[PDB]
């Protein structure tokens, strides 16, 4: 009711909207950690930031594949 | 590689372990983002931290489950 405060380190995520497509960038300080994408057309799933900016990304939907750094724009 | 120099985040993982479930703690900017952990009993998964740090987590395991604290420390 009022004593919500939020402590040091706050993951908020930022719902923003491509055309069709509600890419949410979870963010806990600026940083962002994982990309939850809601495409009309391609289904949401969660693309995780794997450990180093090796560009590498995992899938809620298939932790099984990693994804390469041209992929993880396929949205 | 040789040299580095990583910006303001620098996300890594601490792998260790907890007994007999290899827990890799993802950390990006002082704040575990995700958990790694792969137990001895149980099969390894990730555990993804929702946002709002409420105490709710999502499992690679199925995305279409919001993940309690009782099952959160599941292991």
């Amino acid at each position: 009711g009022a004593d919500d405060d939020a402590p040091s380190g706050e993951p908020d995520v930022t719902i923003r909207q491509e055309g069709d497509k509600t890419i949410q960038e979870y963010r806990v300080n600026g940083f962002l950690y994982a990309i939850k994408v809601v495409p009309k057309h391609g289904k949401p799933y969660f693309l995780v930031r794997a450990d180093g900016s090796d560009g590498n990304f995992i899938r809620s939907d298939q932790p099984d594949k990693l994804i390469p750094q041209w992929e993880i724009f396929s949205w």
